[PDB]
């Protein structure tokens, strides 16, 4: 029963529920979708600020040569003086504007009058300003209550910068999930093995998917190298379901091979909704749900054991569900449309997921710039060589033809688009 | 003596050099640049492998029913066992194939014959298969010796997979910068402020570059707030300096303010390549070159004190210049082509960096999958809530004119390419 992976992930999509909310500090925040609505407690800026370094005049006044009364940069400076008709004060941007002033007229616009600090400060006045220029009102940038971020919403660099605006250093954040990861195989080794024995290979994968899950800001629990064996493999299992975290990973032990337990042993500890996906690489993938006793949900990917099938069903399958989980609104990651550089053949019994490296182009081979694709070459599901640099999964359908170079194809982007090489 | 944003980071670029390579762990070189090829110390496979599980067999004996001699799964399974012809081995995908065997018939094309565990195993094979058929040879991965990662790639799952498959614990990288950050102003008062005394504002900025430099993976050094006092501001930038950082980020005192010290200081203290750009936000960007007395160099950005030029700054200049000193050979940020969905008011004086939400549609409006552009509003350098959730900044020219909704302009890409929300 071979379901498409549109199935699949329509099943893990339905099954995945957001964690619940936690209360974290301002930098812990950084990364996660927010929790609830975040209002402004006073206005930005909470008094009348100048834009620039200059004096705050009355703008009716106009061009000529007056007193400079105060000067005003942060807090209680200026606090009781009145800019009256024929006076200015100092100003810098960001200083309180004076009582009586109703516009700033930047210091290139003004020229110092008389003995620098050997006389009363004068100043004239350059130009002939209009009422409000260069003046910041209460509010203008944010009103006092006003919603400047809100629940769904993923928390970068300037929602930390408004978190602080509004004085919050404690955030209702959705959490990140907590992963379980283990190999399994008599074959594998650490990867600390030196010269390896017959029939031994170092353990790849485990690495792979703590580094994978780790770029998705996840913390990683590391169960280690597990056997084919079935009551140490449901050991492990039991012990990983029953410790808090939200996901198990496993790798291999998911075939056809008579010490493959992985099926077994969620089909018996919970509900195995697919076993088989009709894709390449990836076909032995299984999903299952398990409830540990009391009381939450326990998601579990029993990943293929190939190197290449591994970090596919990765990024095909698990990414969005730790997105899903931790409170993304918008999972699934981004598709774009995109040029071939070469000819692929395209498999013919199942869509498959083709390595490519991508970049953008000033032209695209089609004289408009655009998205074009390099293969990473040989796409055996062994060849862990063929992710290396991979940027993109090409989405090739079954049709078991030659996509020749120059045509055009969906790609999925697997790793950040905004630390793309360029062209 | 204000120069275009191009000369300004052509010069940063020219004055960053590439840290000194270090030696680090395996999870803590993900992210980081390889400084050391890696070559593989035995091949993968390092013995034929399965491909499936089924039985090996000799391919040139045919459709039939055969004793089955050994079964090989992993290590010394199946040594000194040979396949001769009329016999076949058990194998499961990665076990070892018996010597004689030439090729693996999987299960599916198989049966098992005779009472299951009363009897001497046999099994018919039901194709004619070909020599070589659902074997890896010896090195057909991954060659001995071969290259497996380069000097100057990025590590990421993939790599770190690849480390693992060699053998590699200890890693020569590239580090990333440390950095150290500090706010300036008479006016400002630490985010846990409550209600605020007359002219003070939170200090956002500090907290938004902490947030923007931990997204770029580096060590922060929180210097805290600094007065508009030339003596203590000249204090802190000594300690900074002398501290081991490779980065200092100020924000503020950078602008006409009689009580602005920050170009003064780092003119005396190193060597102030500029401090102003045509650039709208984000004219008054200063950057410093100073060296640490014995001995090393420290890059001083004194970046706009307004909320959003010290982050389109950081953006634009400070990313590149993370990226170069961790030694990436790309560290230029993604540009992309794409059509405003709305009408564009360009600068008259300045080239704007005009903040955005991107996504890629199917159809970008003129009949072909492209991406589109949202203005996150009005563009006031004081206005943080126009950085929220913006995914680009749109590079309009110059001209003065308004670009109409469909017409298509150059964007960089400033948040993570693959954390885009779909349209
Ligand atoms: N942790 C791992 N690292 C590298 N290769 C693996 C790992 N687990 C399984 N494999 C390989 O993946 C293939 C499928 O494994 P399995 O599903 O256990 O039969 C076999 O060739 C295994 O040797
Ligand atoms: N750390 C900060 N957080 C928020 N706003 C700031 C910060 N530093 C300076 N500003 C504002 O940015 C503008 C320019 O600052 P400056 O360059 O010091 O004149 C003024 O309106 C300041 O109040
Ligand atoms: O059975 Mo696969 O789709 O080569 O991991
Ligand atoms: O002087 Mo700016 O370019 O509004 O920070
Ligand atoms: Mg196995
Ligand atoms: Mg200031």
């Amino acid at each position: 029963e071979m379901i498409p992976t549109e199935e699949a992930l329509r099943i893990v999509f339905g099954v995945s529920k957001r964690l619940p909310p936690v209360i974290v500090s301002l930098y812990e925040a950084l990364g996660k979708v927010l929790a609830e609505d975040i209002r402004a407690p006073d206005p930005l800026p909470p008094y009348p600020a100048s834009v620039k370094d200059g004096y705050a005049v009355v703008a009716s006044d106009g061009p000529g040569e007056y007193p400079v009364i105060t000067e005003s940069r942060a807090g209680n400076d200026g606090l009781g003086v009145t800019v009256t008709p024929g006076t200015v004060a100092y100003v810098t941007t960001g200083g309180p504007i004076p009582d009586g002033a109703d516009a700033v007229v930047q210091v290139e616009d003004t020229k110092v009058i008389g003995d620098v600090s050997t006389e009363s400060k004068r100043v004239k006045i350059l130009i002939q300003t209009k009422k409000g220029t260069d003046i910041r009102r209460v509010g203008c940038d944010i009103e006092k209550d006003a919603t400047v971020l809100t629940t769904g919403e993923r928390i970068g660099a300037s929602e930390i910068g408004l978190l602080a605006t509004a004085g919050v250093t404690m955030v209702k954040v959705y959490p990140m999930p907590i992963v379980a990861i283990l190999s399994t195989g008599d074959e594998l080794v650490e990867p600390t093995a030196g010269t390896l024995g017959r029939g031994q290979i170092r353990d790849s994968n485990r690495a792979m998917l703590v580094a994978a899950v780790m770029q998705q800001q996840c913390k990683v629990v590391d169960l280690g190298i597990v056997r084919d064996d079935r009551k140490e493999l449901e050991k492990v299992l039991d012990e990983a379901v029953s410790s808090g975290v939200d996901i198990i990973l496993t790798s291999g032990g998911v075939s056809m091979g008579d010490r493959d337990f992985v099926k077994p042993l969620l089909e018996e500890k919970g509900k195995v909704y697919f076993s088989k996906v009709l894709m390449k690489p990836g076909k032995p993938l299984t999903f299952a749900e398990i409830r540990a006793k009391p009381g939450k949900t326990v998601l579990a990917f029993g990943l293929p054991g190939n190197p290449v099938s591994c970090l596919v069903c990765f990024n095909i399958f698990v990414v969005p569900t730790i997105r899903q989980l931790a409170g993304w609104t918008s999972p699934h990651p981004l598709r774009v449309r995109l040029r071939l550089q070469e000819p692929i053949k395209s498999d013919p019994i199942a869509p498959e997921f083709h390595r490519a490296i991508i970049k953008w182009k000033d032209n695209d081979g089609s004289g408009t710039p655009g998205f074009v694709a390099e293969s990473t070459g040989h796409q055996m599901s062994s060849r862990l060589l063929s992710m290396r640099s991979a940027n993109a999964l090409l989405e090739l359908p079954a049709t078991g033809n030659v996509l020749s170079a120059g045509s055009s194809v969906s790609a999925i982007i697997v790793s950040d688009i905004s630390a793309f090489s360029i062209d």
